[PDB]
């Protein structure tokens, strides 16, 4: 059941509830975790496993303002306090490694340069920059030569995550960012070895996960994927073929887990992968687990508004709704001031 302990690769989890990666845009100077962030995560450490907010491996890979990094010592040292705070509550925390690719803005990029991508095709989405929402910039298609360098930024970012006391990492292979831009033909128009087929489109994602897995162990490596894009995501002519291939290859690398943002056949992916499946509601989630479809279930917004989400799912206490206006940016308010259940109600 949802509330009983389990293991993920090496580590041991108090329960099967995962806190999904949620961007909050509250990092400080130098993309170092802001001073309240340790608290934020420790408040939610009753989660079996926390996946951190997406965290850029380089400034090139930054796409939203005030998201944190994992590439300078300042950031590492900021993260140590957070891993410590989580661990002192008996918790687990994995860092989600990020490269946004074309989902960025010149204002965030080194020297005002153009964001990078497999092909020079702008995304039709906005980002949060200069304290407002603006269309993402036109990207530059990456030279074949640069790719090994990006694989190495992930490699190095994984070893920085271990320095910082994380229990492992999660490669961000989803939600329209760099590695998915390569994976999906809606955005990968290349004709070299990193495009033009299932196997080529899939090459960067697999190279990145293979390098991360070698650096730190497959047992501390996970990846997130999202086979079916939303309406305004990346077009993908045949995601089933694409993601059956990718999961076959991921399973071959021996990695601890896949994290799937869920007409598509997930049972195929589930079958192909021989370790943990993290799927991304209490009672359907329970059936989903009972049914053998997943091993862990990741909840997103509910963890924003209910720090005691695990306890409330277990007791039946009603859940607090999110203040949506305070998710991204700002202060303690709508971040660390969400009450636990006893501090929410009036008897009369």
């Amino acid at each position: 059941t949802l509330f009983q302990p389990t293991s993920l690769g090496a580590i041991t989890l108090a329960n099967r509830i995962v806190m999904a990666p949620l961007t909050r845009n509250r990092a400080g100077a130098g993309f170092v975790p802001g001073e309240l962030t340790a608290g934020y995560y420790a408040q939610r450490a009753s989660a079996g496993l926390i996946i951190s907010e997406a965290t850029q491996i380089s400034q090139q890979g930054q796409g939203y303002q005030d998201t944190p990094g994992i590439y300078t010592q300042a950031q590492i040292d900021g993260w140590k306090k957070v891993t410590a705070a989580v661990h002192k509550k008996g918790g687990r925390i994995v860092l989600q490694l990020w490269h946004v690719g074309r989902i960025s803005h010149v204002n965030l990029q080194p020297n005002g340069g153009a964001p990078v991508a497999p092909s020079a095709i702008r995304a039709e989405v906005k980002t949060f920059v200069n304290n407002g929402f603006v269309d993402v910039s036109e990207p530059r298609a990456l030279e074949l030569e640069e790719l090994a360098g990006i694989v190495d930024d992930f490699r190095k970012a994984a070893a920085n995550s271990i320095e910082a006391g994380f229990d492992g990492v999660e490669v961000h292979g989803a939600n329209g960012y760099l590695l998915e831009q390569f994976a999906k033909d809606g955005a990968n128009m290349r004709t070299d070895t990193y495009g033009g087929s299932v196997e080529n489109r899939a090459r960067l994602m697999l190279e990145v996960t293979a390098a991360v897995a070698q650096e730190i162990g497959p047992e501390r490596t996970g990846i997130r994927i999202s086979p079916v894009s939303p309406a305004n995501g990346i077009s993908c002519s045949d995601p089933q073929t694409q993601y059956d291939y990718i999961v076959d290859k991921l399973d071959a690398l021996g990695i601890a887990y896949i994290h799937v943002v869920e007409p598509f056949d997930y049972g195929s992916l589930r079958r192909r992968f021989s370790r943990t499946y993290i799927a991304n509601d209490l009672e359907l989630a329970t059936s989903h687990l009972a049914d053998g479809r997943a091993d862990l279930i990741a909840f997103g917004r509910p963890f924003i508004a209910n720090p005691d989400l695990v306890e409330r799912l277990q007791s039946g206490a009603p859940l607090a709704e999110v203040n949506a206006a305070k998710i991204f940016g700002g202060s303690a308010a709508g971040y660390t001031d969400y009450p636990r259940f006893s501090e929410t109600t009036s008897d009369n």
